[PDB]
């Protein structure tokens, strides 16, 4: 039995958070095969929408005709084909349109005709819109009846509609007995998307009154509010084309990685989508420089959609805006000495304010200004931020030279505060089970290079004797087919270099990667992508150790079409962006984002990129924020001069000091996934549920939630407070996370050095636990008491320090430990 429901008619599903519900009504058509496929691997039901009564300026069918039966016992068994888990079906009263006469022979030809469908796809579960007129003589066959009780829509006037008490009335008997025959009842109410904390309350209120509510939009394309209520957890970012592509938009080089950070998915748009983003969107971000698109009246519209939806708005860097009554709306109209500013908005983050927009306020009532300036007697204002959301126009949002930028806006709390972001757990990439992340992947150019060291050994045996043996570190090796095989540029040399790569790879901390056959500096693609897969799957390593990754060569921006052949292909994808920060030039402006998202799917650039500048980025992506892992990041060529040779020891030091968590890439793009497909739900019982997470284990919570009530939560395991943040640490993608205002005294997980599989609770004082990887395990617990911990008939009792109890257990695996304190 259903404990949520939600419909969605339109086409773009938002499967992470639809998945957030257990039953999801689709319009088929509007979705395909691998949208009901991911709704099923998250645990959602799929139904799909079927109109019995109508065919689509509608048509009222005759319910006898042998036609119009066997086209829908037809399409029934085609939806179930494809992989649907059910039906909604509609239009079930749509024959008393007819003359009272064919009432009743319409009526029990219905009753026939849904029998039948039943009886042929009995696997079908049936979730009817209504049907009191025939679902008394179909006892046990409904799943579920719905019906749009107190919010209503009026087609025929195109309006919101309190539902009246007559209305009810009528309803109460068959509300009434279908109750007491078990059967679901579900809610269906109507919103516009502005009213949403008026949808809060209604829900609550029909979930008393025993219904199972979904409180949306007519056109059932807005994620509405339900038993839970998703938390928006996406932000976007408008981008002018004209301008440049998306990888050399400002906004999505300098400002992407810090949404991603701060705990949303972004997604990028240059035709902008044409329904309410309100429940979905946190807020939008418009970055465009050279004034309105051409087609400017369509995009006024748009803008002026989301402030009548109280979707936020913050125009960063440009006012693309030709339109003085939108101005108007936002208290703001078109028109140096310093007559004020916010010091919590700009000026004391990075650079500071220095003087140098036609932009005033004329309401401070909607708009507050952050900066006003003086020139001329007039008093101009290029920072901003009210309700509705912001503005931060250059030259006072970046400070700009040939080469480096400095933030002049403090961009996390301008962002804060542009979108009032509630506080969230948000899904975070750096850390895990309480340590920092650390991979090592290396790109295969200059394997063929021979090293300026005594006995001038390829690069590719140097790197491996020097950097792969030595430290207990998880790699990731590509190599290049043009260098090491016969079909390459040095087919003399490849029977020296094929031995040399298969050892690499047979090394058990190494996991193969392609960097492609010919390594394109700039972006045959099946060339480059499948017949180098298929080359090293072949010759160089063996059916159980097969490539798991393609590394791009060169700019590393291929097109959408190039990252859908390597997914076809099996092989997600890792390399590009410009992420550095050194002492010397520390700004976050630095800092790229993580996610490249195409139409060919996700790109995933190099969290930080390759060859003292990598030293000073890790620290730096470290403190105060913890913004990336170690991402160690290098070419064979580095392994050919001693000076490179030196350095890397170095940064391998470095890297070891901090006591990371190793992951192999492969491993650790499954929590980019996360990253970049999580959602976050609210639920009547107060716990934040999760969807979409993939491989990712760690939310970095904000303090104003508080703490993980490890009494509550399901799948939730500890929780480590650093400077950096409160992280809490997952053992599954589908956790509960419930929280509590103080620390949970009982036995939590602090720290640990390999993946958590399990956690669960069995008392105050005994958990039930298992962890998997490549090192002998070791953790720690924050408790009182002593702790002992039991693996397969053996005991290990804990040592303390510092209110901590630590473990070091001689397996890399445990299956259903026992801790106890």
């Amino acid at each position: 039995k259903p404990s949520s429901v939600a419909f969605w008619y339109a086409e773009q599903p938002p499967l992470a958070e639809l998945s957030q519900f257990d039953w999801v009504v689709l319009e088929p058509g509007h979705a395909d095969a691998a949208d009901i496929a991911y709704l099923k691997a998250q645990g959602s039901t799929p139904f799909a929408y079927l109109s019995v009564g109508e065919f689509d300026h509608s048509q009222v069918m005759d319910l006898s005709s042998s036609v119009w039966r066997e086209h829908l016992f037809s399409r029934a068994a085609e939806l179930r084909r494809q992989g649907y888990a059910g039906l909604f079906l509609d239009t079930l009263d749509s024959f008393q349109l007819q003359s009272e006469d064919r009432h009743e022979p319409q009526r029990q030809a219905l009753v026939s005709l849904l029998a039948e469908l039943h009886r042929r796809e009995p696997q079908l579960s049936l979730f009817f819109n209504r049907g009191f007129e025939v679902l008394p003589e179909l006892p046990g066959v409904a799943s579920a009846v719905a019906v749009e009780i107190h919010a209503g829509w009026e087609a025929a006037s195109s309006r919101y509609r309190t539902v009246s008490q007559e209305d009810r009335d009528w309803l109460q008997p068959h509300l009434e007995a279908l109750r007491a025959q078990g059967v679901p009842l579900v809610a269906i109410e109507y919103l516009p998307p502005e009213r949403r904390e008026e949808a809060r309350e209604l829900a609550a209120r029909l979930v008393k009154e025993g219904f199972i509510p979904y409180v949306t939009t007519p056109a059932l394309d807005t994620l509405g509010v339900g038993s839970l209520e998703v938390q928006p957890r996406r932000i976007a970012l408008v981008y002018d084309p004209r301008e440049g592509e998306l990888e050399s938009n400002p906004g999505h080089v300098m400002l992407g990685g810090l949404l991603e950070y701060l705990g949303y998915r972004v997604d990028y748009w240059p035709a902008l989508p044409q329904r309410p983003l309100k429940g979905l969107y946190a807020g939008v971000v418009i970055w465009m420089t050279s004034g309105p698109p051409s087609a400017s009246d369509s995009f006024h519209a748009w803008l002026n959609a989301r402030i009548d939806e109280q979707v936020p708005i913050a125009f960063l860097a440009g006012l693309p805006v030709d339109n003085d009554g939108l101005l108007q709306r936002l208290g703001m109209r078109r028109l140096p000495r310093l007559e004020f500013h916010d010091q919590s908005l700009l000026g004391a983050f990075e650079a500071p304010l220095r003087l140098r927009p036609a932009l005033t306020v004329t309401d401070p009532q909607l708009t507050q200004a952050a900066l006003v300036l003086e020139h001329g007697g007039r008093r101009y204002v290029p920072v901003a931020t009210g309700t509705w959301g912001g503005i931060a126009l250059a030259p006072y949002l970046v400070e700009e030279a040939l080469d480096h930028r400095r933030w002049i806006i403090d961009p996390f709390a301008f962002i804060q505060r542009a979108f009032a972001l509630p506080p969230l757990p948000s899904p975070d990439v750096t850390t895990e089970n309480g340590r920092r992340v650390a991979t090592v992947h290396i790109d295969g150019d200059g394997f063929v290079s021979r090293a300026e060291v005594p006995g001038t050994p390829y690069a590719g045996q140097q790197v491996l004797e020097a950097f792969i043996r030595p430290y207990p570190l998880l790699t990731s090796v590509s190599v290049v087919e043009g260098e090491v095989g016969p079909k390459g540029m040095y087919p003399h040399l490849s029977k020296e270099l094929e031995p040399i790569a298969r050892r690499i790879f047979a090394d058990p901390k190494v996991e193969v990667a392609s960097h492609t056959f010919s390594h394109p500096f700039f972006w045959d693609m099946r060339r480059e992508v499948v017949g180098t897969r298929d080359y090293i799957n072949q010759r160089l390593t063996t059916p159980e150790k097969p490539v798991k990754m393609i590394f791009w060569s060169g700019d590393a921006l291929p097109d959408a079409e190039t990252i859908k052949l390597a997914y076809d292909s099996g092989l997600p994808n890792v390399n590009g962006g410009n992420t550095m920060l050194t002492k010397a030039y520390p700004s976050l402006t630095g800092l790229y984002p993580l996610i490249r998202p195409t139409s060919g799917g996700v790109q995933y650039y190099a969290p930080i990129i390759n060859e003292r500048d990598v030293l000073d980025t890790f620290a730096l992506t470290d403190q105060p924020r913890r913004l990336r892992g170690l991402h160690l990041y290098y070419h064979f060529y580095s392994g050919t001069k001693q000076a490179s040779i030196r350095a890397m020891h170095q940064i391998y030091a470095e890297m070891l000091r901090q006591q990371p968590l190793s992951l192999w890439m492969s491993d650790y793009v499954r929590r980019l996934e996360g990253l970049h497909c999580a959602s976050l739900a609210r639920r009547a019982d107060g716990r934040w549920q999760l969807r979409g997470l993939a491989g990712l284990r760690t939310l970095r919570l904000d303090p104003a939630l508080g703490w993980p009530d490890l009494a509550r939560s399901k799948g939730v395991a500890g929780v480590r407070d650093l400077p950096q943040g409160r992280y809490v640490h997952l053992s599954r993608a589908d956790a509960l996370l419930a929280l509590r205002s103080s620390r949970d005294p009982r036995p939590a997980l602090e720290e640990a050095n390999l993946p958590l599989t399990a956690w669960e609770y069995r008392s105050a004082s005994q958990v039930s636990f298992s962890f998997a990887g490549e090192l002998p395990l070791q953790f720690s617990v924050r408790a009182a008491g002593p702790c002992r911990v039991t693996v397969a008939g053996q005991s290990f009792q804990g040592k303390e320090h510092d209110g901590l109890w630590r473990f070091q257990l001689p397996m890399k695996q445990v299956r259903d430990g026992q801790l106890v304190c």
